[PDB]
């Protein structure tokens, strides 16, 4: 293994330069299926790893595993051996009225609610996704007439507190997050979900193109056929970035 | 008139829902002459409004003035006054070698170097441009075959210090400020400019659509010589794309 | 022009080391007015310069725009034609009950609600007022029997959120601004404008001198004519400061 | 399951109050195994969960993943089902010269570089681990015969440039940590890990009770020539420390 | 004197190495006075400093004074004379409903409500004291059987509002503090005093041993012999620390 | 006691609404014997009160102690009991070349590297100096014909890293303070004292006056070679001064 923890070698990727990362393992080969000659290369910890042929060019399939760390680790060492675009397909949860659950939504920026972004670029620099990934998962989610929106997502380090749940535990969220969510829909932020704001911010002040897309699981103001429809645009987009 | 700067009333501007907003007063005549029945509005302090059509629809060209709290303020007031769609065109200082003065910039989403666009949101939130509006732009840029970059460009408060420039009075970059132009030309910014920060965020954050474009008028990584005749000829180009991304978004 | 944007040649100040810098355009004139020898010498973005004589003294008049971005470059390149001394003359709004529009108010220091303050100091560093200026205008106010108040300043980069307006488009408050003039009325606060805090920081840590007046033309809590007193009182303080 | 993300159901814990939380899911039936009749309960994502007995008491088994969030999930889901003391073994980088690889580590309180204890406290509130929990780890490794360290840890949420590594992709460390690794070692911090600092703020801050241990794979200060050998000793000494303190904590 | 504050020689401490640091000037004599061959070595604003004999160890006891920022200099000050442990004792109130007046608090770590502790390691790094030192006075409390508590301790610069005392002559508190008790007692915060964060974050972040122990004489939620009981087992600890 | 440090009833202060408070207790009495009747009122902790008569005016000469916390407790305590103006008297270290030992200086507003202010004030807060004040001391100095330096002040919680004192235990200061004091040469603040900014700011925030004036014992960038008597001379006029200025302030 030429890295660290995800157990892989340069000649393992033949060449590959994009990737698509999920955050959970068991997704990766239901999207490497999607393509052809899909093979797994390794299983270590959160990170799993597939190859696989689209349009006669192979690409990645890496799970990040939940939140900024484990993402930052697995896209810097795929980075390592090659890499230069990255997809994110997750799953998230839409704190707008008009959004419904299997809708998918495509992040032009998020807000930064995490800690592994600020270890790249300061708070000041945007989590911003990039132009073309941005552009190709709009048109492969019309391409498939799937109900989308494109806007900002607030991507958090927590599941609970920093999506201010209060059915935990606790029952309590620290004072800088209270009321937060409702902030953040006065501000139209469409979603919470936890690895955008590192992706993004590590891949865009790294020279490396990123995009964002998921899939509505549960809208907070008010799903195996979500992921495949989210994970079908994602790939049609990878297609269109090659 | 109905609001307390810009000195126009609602009827002034006859339905129009887009507004093309230069951050100088001198270049809102320039940017109407290029569509039909251009005509002056009003003026007051930096704020310079025309009014003019495209495609038959009346559309807005507002001045700015420099900087984010005279920027918040006019796109605030055209806000109230029925403006929902603001493109910004400006003029810039790449950071990156592979930019050429006379080229065209797009911005994606800005560094937050300003205050006001703290007054909308807290900094984490980003300053990103509507996809759209960038759409539009990238296109229009296509369409009359302008090299273009985009990308992420840095918003700074001050022309000086927060842009890191030393030619100055004291000669002297506040500590935070002190080596932050390399660091952001390692993160892939491509340039520096004044209105964007708080533009796109007080828009992004607020329901508003905006853009941003602007035409390189000096390089930083690349000494001087500038050229009145070149500049001049950069201002028109991002001008004509600027007009041609309001069409498409009309 | 020996500057970027000011439009002036060093030989054009003829010798000035003293600026009144108003924050709107249209006012530089009726400064200029009141001394010998006014002479408008430029005009650019929000820019407008006029020079005049006092005592005998060339003095410069130039409109900083409204604020601190507009402001630092005015300063600066003001600074690089040799002035040492600026005395702003604005407008304001007043948040205290005793205070009556029309009363002229003299910036001690201000809250430094701007961005460009930021830029030549952290934050910590006092956006405090020059002695001798605020002496001079204190001085000046008391020679013609203005009703004056001395005290602290807000400095908003913003017109509207960052004074806490709710008459908005929005009709929203950011929550790091909600109830925040109420937190400024407790501590003493007289007023809002928005270039004092870039001005008296850029200032008292560059070794310039720095005066802040403004005629209040309303009271939050519950003009022509005052414009013109404050225009005096700075160019009497102005005289004081040669 | 009466969680959402690790799939397990009260009853599935016996009534277990503590639970072992290692970073790695390959590491917890290693651990389990230690134990009396150890039961595989669940695997999902990088949750994976196992029950043993120790001294007649039901105990759990179950790793967080890599990094604060993915933990916060897990320690938060178990306390909903019972746990209230939860014990980290975990693998660390060390940066102190008297500190050898395959020494064990014994956390106090962490240096925050994380983003999720934030959640749950503001920054100046101490990632302060339980002292009972610490006094059981020390004793423990004491038992063994461990060569042991107690103090501060650093706890980062990344790997690389938050813990100052240049051998990467940019080869580059954003200025915030430019410099830190130096800086933590003057003020006697021990060591590099991902988890501790949400952790122990979250615990410490919610009525958990939470302590941390980890072996030494590397010296940062030393080179390398790392030896999986050495290495899945080192995890085995850290692994029998850690049951030893849960025993002495039932 | 070899110091700029203490008055104090290295050859005044005999080789002591460890020294209790209480607040108050008063409480010196009391603490040496415990002890064997207490003598009284100097005088000098709010530091008094004693020395004495424990198990043949000559030990000192120096008051700090209220504040990270006298505190800094007299621990810094013996440091620089050779104490290479610190173990505080104090007065503090109480901020939970099961802890009682008389009542003995051993901190483990402290929230930093103060700014001497910034000028040693940023907020990030943890004001956590010696495990060593804390075990002692754990034992220590036990040896005499004292109702003793374990735990957090917020530790403010201000007496007043940092603990969110509203009599008082404004009768009002900024809004950062405002709410804040309470915050800090569903954390699980045990007390509040006005030293520990300086001294923990100082100690623990350049190589020095430091433990902090106090007696309430308040509960906020709901005297000369709790400080009786607090200075024995401040004394017992460090004979378990030579 | 009508208050729980000082020791003090209001009736001591015989309708005393203006205090002198120096850092040191020991100058207490020093103050108070320039003045007429002086008698000691109360001793405990450091903090030392006197009274005496000025003008036939009561006043009030309460030490602080070193640091924003004690200065705090006792500004507010006095406050309690009807002082309504407070002129500080210290001791400081020069950082200005053209400021010799001896010197007299009157800070207009501080840099706040305290915690104490930030407990009445958020940061942006300017920790200014009351004009009346400011103007006594400035004229009273003048009476005496003292050289003396008007401006800013930057006020540490710390003697040593805050002032950027290497000559130390650690011999090391943190980053944040490291190159600080070169920051604030360039940014022309003329000194280094403790207990300014938490004054200024508590002050001018809750309707109380004051003033700060200190004496120059030592230049930072000017070696050494101490002298007891200058020393206890510069203070001596010190004194003079804020008595002087205190009987313009009744
Ligand atoms: O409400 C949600 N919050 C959330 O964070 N997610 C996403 O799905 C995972 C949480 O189970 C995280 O990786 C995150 O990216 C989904 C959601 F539905
Ligand atoms: O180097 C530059 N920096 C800069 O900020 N600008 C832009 O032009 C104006 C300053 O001249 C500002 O409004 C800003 O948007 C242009 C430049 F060429
Ligand atoms: O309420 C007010 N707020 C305010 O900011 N001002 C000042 O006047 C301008 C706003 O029109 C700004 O330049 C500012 O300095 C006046 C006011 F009356
Ligand atoms: O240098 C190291 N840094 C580090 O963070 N670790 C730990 O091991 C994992 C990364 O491999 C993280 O969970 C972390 O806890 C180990 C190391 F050896
Ligand atoms: O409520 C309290 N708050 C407090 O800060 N203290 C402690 O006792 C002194 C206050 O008088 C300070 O030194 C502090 O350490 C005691 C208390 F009882
Ligand atoms: O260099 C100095 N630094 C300093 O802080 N002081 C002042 O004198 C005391 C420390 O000796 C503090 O109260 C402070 O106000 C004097 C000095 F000479
Ligand atoms: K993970
Ligand atoms: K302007
Ligand atoms: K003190």
């Amino acid at each position: 293994s030429d890295v660290f923890h995800l157990g892989l070698t340069k000649n393992d990727l033949q060449g590959a330069t994009l990737a698509i990362v999920p955050g959970d393992p068991d997704r990766v080969e239901k999207i490497a299926a999607l393509m052809d000659k899909p093979v797994k290369l390794a299983s270590h910890r959160e990170f799993t790893t597939w190859r696989a042929e689209l349009d006669g060019k192979p690409v990645i399939v890496c799970s990040t595993g939940i939140g900024g760390p484990s993402t930052s680790i697995a896209v810097e060492e795929l980075a390592q051996l090659g890499i230069r675009t990255f997809l994110r397909i997750g799953t998230t949860g839409a704190i707008q009225p008009h959004i419904n659950v299997g809708d998918v939504l495509v992040t032009t920026a998020s807000v930064r609610l995490d800690g592994a972004s600020l270890h790249f670029a300061p708070l000041e620099f945007p989590a911003v996704a990039d132009f073309e990934c941005t552009t190709a998962l709009v048109e492969a989610a019309k391409s498939i007439g799937a109900t989308t929106h494109v806007g900002v997502t607030a991507s958090s380090d927590t599941f609970y507190p920093g999506q201010e749940r209060y059915d935990t535990y606790s029952g309590r969220v620290v004072r800088h997050f209270k009321g937060s969510m409702e902030e953040w829909q006065a501000m139209g932020v469409m979603n919470y979900e936890m690895e955008s704001a590192t992706l993004l911010t590590m891949c865009a002040s790294q020279g490396l193109r990123a995009g964002m897309v998921a899939g509505v699981i549960v809208n907070r103001t008010q799903m195996k056929q979500t992921e495949s429809h989210a994970v079908k645009i994602v790939v049609e987009a990878a297609r269109r970035l090659l």
